[PDB]
């Protein structure tokens, strides 16, 4: 795993934000 899921996902959301 959940950990490593929370990463890939939040990272994809900053991704976005920016973009």
């Amino acid at each position: 795993a959940i950990v490593a899921l929370v990463v890939a996902i939040i990272i994809a959301i900053v991704v976005w934000s920016i973009v």
